[PDB]
C-alpha cells in the first residue's frame, strides 16, 4: 500500500501562552517550570521522531502543502473571524474563544494546518495514493464556523471536505471522529446534511462537558446521518471494539461512502490526562483495520486519517505509529512498551457486559441491529 | 485546630534518570525536551507554592524532622536492602526494582521521607499537635520489605507506625489508602496482623496491574482487618463518597482506631495521566471531613495524612489545598478553577446506580453493617 | 549580624509569553521546547530552595511586606504608564517596551518587588536589622521613569530610595550596581543628584548595547555622583577586586555614604549567557566582605542587597548563598562545585595587566589615585 | 554547489542522567525543573527545525549512515573501552569520565553519531559530494583513545580520518577546530604526525581548564603539524577574522591539505554559558567562507564540517544555518535577530589592538609568513 504522510515541521511551532495543562496561567495557577499548554508540539514532534528513528518515513510518501486559501477558509469561516484571528495573532496572540489560546504566528500556522488536511483529501481522490496520513496541528473537529473551541481554530477537516467537493465531486464522505472528545464543529457543520454522515465516539460528558448526544442523530435532510456513542468512562479496547463492530461499521455499510475521512485523536489512550479511556497502540491498529476494511470494501481503498487530539508524550507516540502501520501494511521494530501493561488495566467481565449492553440497546436505537 | 505541616525541601530534590512519564528512556522511548519522569518534584512543589500564596502555610504549624535511623528502618527493611540501596544511590542511582528508578543521593532523602512521616505520627500521639500532614517524597504505600515499587523505596507508614508503637505504644492505628493505585506494601506488612486495619480505595486493576483485591481481607490473626475496595474505572465523586460510608466508616467503627493514618494520593483526580478517576478537590475536602470526625469520635482527633501520589502538576495542588483547609478548618480565598467543570464529567445515573450497587454486594460480603457514626464511650 | 531576608513566593510567579533566551517567539524563533524566557522564576527559586536546603534560612529574619502602594510607585513614574502596564497584565500580558515582556497578573507582582525592595530599606533604617537581603523578582534597575526596559518594569531600587527619604530623611545613599549590565535607569533618575552616588561596575558595551559610559559622570549638582566602570569583557575574579580597590572603595570613602544599597545582579558569573565575564561565588562573597566593611565604616553597618539579573539556573544559586553567608557571617556547608574550575579559566597575567592599566588611568581620570 | 546533510533522528535521542548545565545533580545541586545536561539534544533539533522550515533541508542531499563498525572504532580506541561503555550504557548509564555522562542505549548512538562522520569522510572523497554537513551528535574532539572527556565517548573525527586514510589513501588532512573549546583529542591522536595538521582556536584556558597551549606545536615527526590559538576571553569577530587569516591560513597553505575537515562547535557564540567569546552568525559564516576557498584552492572542494559543540537553544541554529548556506552557496530567507546588537557589543579598538598583537607575535613564534591565497599547481 502507497500512504502518504503529509507533515509541515512549521505546525511544530505554534504555541499558545502560558498555561498548566489547559488552565490559563494567572490568579491561583502558578506558571510551569517546564511543561506548558497541554496542546504542546512535543506530542506531536516526538510521533514524528518515531516514525524516522523506527525507519517507517522510508516507506511513506513524505509531502507538504500549500496553506489554505481564503476561498477554502471561506467556504466554513466568515472573513470577519479570519480577520480578528489574524489580528490576535499579530499582537503576540491570547484567548481567541473557550478554550482556544493562540500564540504569536498562530494563524499562518493554522492556515498551514488547514492546507494539509486540504491536499491530503486531495490526494487519495486523485489517486496520488491509495490512503493518507495528515499530521496537522492545530486540530479542528471543536472549531464551530465563527468560534474557536477545544484548541481549534479552523475546521479543518469541514474546509477539506467542502475544498474535495469542488474540486471533484465526491458525494458521500463518513467521516468517523474517534478522538476521545465529541467532534462537535463536525456534527454542526453537517447536521443537516446527508451527503456527510459524521460518527463520533466519545467518552461521555467529558468534551463539550456533560453532553451525551446519542438522541442527536441529525435533523431533516440530514435526520440518520449523524450518530454519537457516547461511551462510559473508564472504557477501553472491548468498548471500542464492541461500538465498531456494533454501531460504525453497519453505519458505513448503510450509509456507502466514497470516502472515509477519520478524525484521529488518541487522547483515548490510557494514560491521557484530559480524557478517562484505556485505549493501547493495538486498539487504533484495530480500528484503523476496521475502518480500511470498510473503505476497501466502498471507497476503493480510500481513507484519510487526520491527527486531532493526544496530550500524552510519551504514549501517543506509539498509538499514531500504529494507525500508520496500519495504513501502509508495514509493521516496523516498535514495540509498545506499555501494550501488556494496559490489557492487565482494562474493565472487568461485569463491567463490560454492562457497556456492551448500552451498546447493544443504542445500536437498536439507530435501527442497526442484526439480523444483518 | 492546630495542624503539623511536615515538610523539607530536600525531598523536593530526589530525580530518577530520564524518563518520559513512567518509560525509562532508551529503546524506543525518546528522551523528553521538558517533563521527565511522572513523580516529578513539580507537583509537590506547586502545592507547597499555592499553600505559600494562599496564606495557610502562615496559619500551620511548619516543622521538619530529622531523616529516618537505620534503627527505625530496620524495624521494616532488611540490612541488604538497605546497603543495595545506598550503594546504587552512590553510584549515581539507576533502577532498584519494579518501576523504582532512584537518583544520586535518592538514599539520604528517602530516609528524609520516611522521617517525616515517623516524625508527624510521633507529634500528634504526643500531643504537640491535633493532626497533621507529611509531604514526603519519595512515598511508601508500594514499598514491599525487601523490594521497591511503584516508585517507592521504604515503606514510610509502616515504617512510622512500628517507630511509633515502640515509642507510645499506640494498639490500633487504621490506616485508609485512597491513593488511587493499591497500597500493597501496607496490605502485605500487616496483612496477618489485627493491631493495623488497612484499607484500600483504588481502581480496579490499575497498579499492581490487574490486580483487585475484594476478597483478600487478611489472614488467621488478621482475617477481617484489610479492606480492598476495587473501583471501576471511570468513577468520581459519588462512587468515593457511597465507598467512604458503606464500607470504610462501618470498618473504622468496627475496629475503633486510636489512630488514623490517610495514605493521601491525589492521583484519582480528574486529569491525572496514571489512572482514571474524575475527583475534583472538594470529593478530597469530604473524604477528609469525613475521617477526620471518625478521628475524632475514636481517636481524640488523632489523624496524620502522608502524601503518596498525584502527578497532574495542575491539577494536584487545589486538591491537597483542600485536605489542608479541612484538616485545619481554615478555608482559603483559592478557587478551584477546574471544580465546576468536572462535575459536568461524572458519570451518568446508570453508571452511579452500577457501581453503588456493587459497593452494596461489597459491603455484604465483607459482612459490614451500616451503622451510623457514633461517639465512643 | 541580624540579616533580613526579605522574599515572596509570589514573586516567583511573574511569567512572560514564550521567549527562546531573551527572543520573542515568532519569525524565526522556534517555541522552546522547555526553557522560555531567560528571566524565568528557577534561577531566583533555585536560590530560594538552596537557602533553605543549606539551612541558612534559620538563621535568617524571614520577612514579606506589602506591595508597593501607588503614592510609592508615583514618586518616580507617571500615572498612565502605571494605567498601560496594568492594562497590558489584564489582557494577558505582551510587550511593555524594549526586552520588556509581561505576563498575566505582571503588574500585582511587580507592585509586590518593588515593595519588597522598600520594606528592606525601611527595616534596615528602622533598626530592625543590620543589613538585609530582597529577593524581588522581576528586577529594576534599567527601568527608566517612562519606559519599561531589560525585564525591568519599575525602578524598583529609585522607588525604594525615595521611599526611605520621605520616611526617613537619610540624606546620602550609595548605590553599588555590580549587575553585569549598566544600571541605567539609576543612573539617568539620579544623574542631578549629589544625595545619591551611583556606581556601575559592568561588562563594557553589553547591554545597553554599545554602551560603555566612563564620561558620563554627571550633571550639574550631581558631577562626580556617578561612576561608570566598563570592563572588559572575558574579565574575572581580578578585574573585579582591582576595580572595587581602585575606584569604588575609594568613591565610598569620599562620598561617607549612610546608607549602602547595592543592585546585586549576578550575572557576571562565569557560565552566564547574557553576559561576558568570569566571576566565580568567592568573588561575590569577596565583593559583599569589602562593601560591608564600607558600610560599617560610614553608614552604621547599613547595607541592603537587592537582587537584579542572574541568567544561569545552575550556577547563580551557588553566587547568591555567598552574598547571603557574608552578609549574615555565617558559613553553611554547601561548597561551590564549579569554584575550582572557574579559577583555572581566568585572564592570563598579560590580559589582567591590560585591565589593570585601564582602571588606573580611569581612577585618574575619576580623581581618585592615591597617594590617599 | 552539492553538499551532503549526514543527519540521523536517533542521534538526537542521546541522553544523560539529571544534569543542571555541566553540573551532576546531587549534593548541593538540584534537579533542574526544565532543562538538564548542557548538552541537549534541542540545541542540535533546534538547527534541524531551522533548516527544515528555511527550505534548505530541500536543497542538501539529506543523508544518513549505517553506525560505525567495530573495526573503524578499534583503530583508535581499544576493546576494553568498548566493553566498559556498552556495559555501562546497558546497566542504565553512569559516569563514563570526567564531564561524559552517558544514558541508556548511548553505546549504539554514540556508534551512529561516528558513523555519520565516516561516512561524511567517504562521501566528499568519493565525489558524491562537493562538501558535507555532518550533524553528529554526541560529539568527538575532547575523546581520547582510552578516556571519555568534555561530553565525547568516541573521537568521531579520528575514527572519520583513520577510516578515511584505510579505504582511499589520502595523505594530508587538515583538522580545523573552531569549536571554542581545545580539540585535546585530535591533538594527541596526531601529536607525532604530520599527515594530519591540528588546529585549534580556543578560548585560553576553558576547557580543558587552565590550558593555552601555543608552544605545544607537536614532537618530532609531527613538529610544526599542531597549532594551538589560545584567544583571550570576550573576543569576537575580529579576533577570529585575525586568527584565521594571520595563523589558520599560512598554516593551511604551507601544510597543502587534500581534505580539510572543521571541528564546527557553535559555542564561541556571544550568548553561549559554556565560553565567553562574541560570534554572531556572520563570522562563522565569514570562517566557513575562507576554508570552503581553502579547501578549493588546495584539495579540490573537499571540505567537510562535523558538528561539536554549542549549548544556546536560541542561538546556535541561526549559527549552523550560515555555516550550510556558506557549504551550499543558498542564501535563505533567515534574518538572524540576534547579529546587530552582538555587532554593538564586540570588544572595543584598545581591545581588538591587543588581542591583534597577541596574534602578530603567535604567527612570529609558529615561524608563518604572511603568504596570501594562491591556487596550488
Ligand atoms: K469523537
Ligand atoms: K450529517
Ligand atoms: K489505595
Ligand atoms: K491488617
Ligand atoms: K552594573
Ligand atoms: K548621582
Ligand atoms: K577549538
Ligand atoms: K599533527
Ligand atoms: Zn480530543
Ligand atoms: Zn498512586
Ligand atoms: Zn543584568
Ligand atoms: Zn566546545
Amino acid at each position: 500500500r502507497r500512504t502518504a504522510f503529509f507533515f509541515d515541521e512549521l505546525c511544530l511551532w505554534h504555541a499558545a501562552g502560558p498555561h498548566a495543562l489547559t488552565l490559563p496561567v494567572g490568579g491561583w495557577v502558578q506558571p510551569p517550570a517546564a511543561a506548558g499548554h497541554a496542546e504542546s508540539p512535543e506530542t506531536k514532534r516526538r510521533l514524528k521522531s518515531l516514525l524516522d528513528v523506527s525507519g517507517l518515513t522510508a516507506r511513506l510518501q513524505l509531502r507538504s502543502a500549500p496553506p489554505a486559501s481564503d476561498e477554502d477558509l471561506l467556504r466554513v469561516h466568515p472573513a470577519h473571524y479570519l480577520e480578528r484571528f489574524k489580528a490576535l495573532s499579530d499582537a503576540g496572540g491570547g484567548s481567541l474563544g473557550q478554550d482556544a489560546p493562540i500564540g504569536p504566528g498562530s494563524y499562518e500556522i493554522a492556515r498551514l494546518s488547514a492546507g494539509l488536511a486540504i491536499a491530503a483529501l486531495d490526494a487519495v481522490l486523485a489517486g496520488e495514493a491509495d490512503n493518507a496520513y495528515s499530521l496537522s496541528r492545530p486540530p479542528g473537529h471543536h472549531c464551530l464556523p465563527d468560534q474557536a473551541m477545544g484548541f481549534c481554530f479552523f475546521a479543518n477537516i469541514a474546509v477539506a471536505i467542502e475544498a474535495a467537493k469542488a474540486r471533484h465531486g465526491v458525494e458521500r464522505v463518513a467521516v468517523l471522529d474517534w478522538d476521545v472528545h465529541h467532534g462537535n464543529g463536525t456534527q454542526a457543520i453537517y447536521y443537516r446534511r446527508d451527503d456527510v454522515l459524521s460518527i463520533s465516539l466519545h467518552q461521555d460528558g467529558c468534551f463539550p462537558p456533560g453532553y451525551s448526544g446519542a438522541e442527536d442523530i441529525g435533523e431533516d435532510r440530514g435526520r440518520g446521518f449523524n450518530l454519537n456513542v457516547p461511551l462510559l468512562p473508564g472504557g477501553g479496547h472491548d468498548a471500542y471494539m464492541q461500538a465498531m463492530q456494533r454501531i460504525v461499521l453497519p453505519a458505513l455499510e448503510r450509509f456507502r461512502p466514497q470516502l472515509i475521512v477519520v478524525a484521529s485523536g488518541f487522547d483515548a489512550n490510557a494514560v491521557d490526562p484530559l480524557a478517562r479511556m484505556q485505549l493501547h497502540s493495538d486498539s487504533f491498529r484495530a480500528m484503523t483495520a476496521m475502518v480500511r476494511d470498510a473503505a476497501e470494501r466502498h471507497a476503493g481503498g480510500r481513507l484519510v486519517v487526520v491527527h486531532e487530539g493526544g496530550y500524552s508524550e510519551a504514549y501517543v507516540p506509539f498509538c499514531g505509529l500504529a494507525v500508520i502501520e496500519e495504513l501502509s501494511g508495514v509493521r516496523s521494530a516498535v514495540r509498545d512498551p506499555l501494550r501488556d501493561f494496559i490489557e492487565l488495566q482494562q474493565p472487568n467481565a461485569a463491567f463490560r457486559d454492562f457497556q456492551r449492553q448500552r451498546l447493544e440497546e443504542l445500536a437498536a436505537q439507530f435501527g442497526l441491529c442484526p439480523a444483518q
